[PDB]
């Protein structure tokens, strides 16, 4: 037998940065959750046990911890393609590193309507996610996602002219209840290395902000016929206002929530258009996904 692929390195590694303006006594905090696993001539540590090529994964750890003490960690596709460029480079048999960053959320708070200089919150639990891969001659590659942002519309969400067959026993719908927890990915270009990288610093904020009030502007005023095309409204957008981006994918669950007959208790309307309590489902739950990019 023979090696085929190999990746090792660090997973869950989790860090905390704060930054203190000397001037205004303002702090800033940034929480992320960190991954690295690295490629290259390292077949022998599996075949042989030689374990000469191995960069162990504590000091791949303490790499992210290092890197974070001498470079910003926002954003994080420039954090992650820093680090993945220092594997790279310092490592002569080492020719690929893919980081994975989910960036945890701390909000600062307002506290008699003015913002707290160092307390913050966690509003939330989305998240804001990367997967840098810089491979040895082929540039770096970066796909930037929101995660985990959880939504649900009341009405305006449509269901009808499906296929119906003999497997077919939903019943078409012209005012639905529509939720999901949105997954939503945004593909670079190709970045030939981090000064390109760098040199595109602003847009990767810029851009994380526009996907998400995309997203949940075309959720909240779209008449949906389905998620289907509400989802591809919003990728057509996300395409349209940053021409770097390549493609768009969205993964959408349809979370449930079904009407209760209740006429059998004292006639109680509860159905159509007398609907006012359902039963969320937990599961099972539709999954529709789609990759989009320019024709
Ligand atoms: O959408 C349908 O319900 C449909 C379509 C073709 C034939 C039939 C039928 O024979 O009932 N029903
Ligand atoms: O087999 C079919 O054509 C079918 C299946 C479900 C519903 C209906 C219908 O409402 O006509 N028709
Ligand atoms: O027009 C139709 O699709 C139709 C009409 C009567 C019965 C059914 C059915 O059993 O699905 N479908
Ligand atoms: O990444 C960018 O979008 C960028 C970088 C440098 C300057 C500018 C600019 O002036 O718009 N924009
Ligand atoms: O090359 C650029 O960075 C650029 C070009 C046109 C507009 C903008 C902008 O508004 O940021 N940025
Ligand atoms: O700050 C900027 O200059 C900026 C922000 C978002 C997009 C762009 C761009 O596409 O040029 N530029
Ligand atoms: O929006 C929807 N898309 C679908 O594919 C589907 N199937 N059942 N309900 C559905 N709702
Ligand atoms: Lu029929
Ligand atoms: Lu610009």
């Amino acid at each position: 037998s023979a090696v085929k692929a190999a990746r090792y390195g660090k997973d869950n590694v989790r860090v905390y940065k704060v930054h203190k303006d000397e001037k205004t006594g303002v702090q800033t905090v940034y929480e992320m959750t960190v991954c690295v696993l690295l490629e290259g001539e390292i077949e022998t540590s599996y075949t042989k046990a030689d374990n000469s090529v191995i960069v162990a994964t504590d000091s791949i750890k303490n790499t992210i911890y290092i890197t974070a003490k001498q470079n910003p960690v926002t954003p994080p596709e420039l954090f992650g393609s820093i680090l993945g460029t220092h594997f790279i480079e310092k490592y002569n048999h080492i020719h690929a590193a893919h980081v994975n960053i989910v960036c945890h959320r701390w909000t600062r708070m307002d506290i008699d309507g003015k913002p707290h200089p160092h307390s913050f919150i966690r509003d939330s639990e989305e998240k804001r996610n990367v997967q840098v891969d810089v491979v040895e001659g082929k540039g770096i590659d970066i796909k930037s996602s929101l995660s985990g942002l959880t939504v649900l519309k009341s009405t305006n969400s449509q269901f009808w002219g499906f296929l119906r067959d003999e497997y077919t026993t939903l019943k078409e719908t012209w005012d639905r209840i529509l939720s999901t927890d949105v997954d939503a990915t945004w593909q670079w270009k190709n970045f030939s290395g981090l000064q390109e990288v760098r040199s595109h610093v602003p847009k990767f904020d810029a851009t994380w902000a526009t996907a998400r009030e995309v997203t949940l502007k075309t959720f909240a005023e779209d008449n949906s016929a389905s998620v289907q095309a509400t989802m591809y409204k919003m990728a057509e957008q996300i395409l349209a206002r940053q021409q770097l981006i390549e493609t768009v994918e969205y993964s959408l669950p349809n979370k449930h929530y079904f009407e209760i007959d209740l006429s059998w208790h004292k006639g109680l309307q509860n159905t159509g258009k007398n609907a006012e309590v359902f039963a969320p489902q937990s599961d099972p739950n539709g999954l529709i996904k789609c990759t989009v990019g320019r024709s």
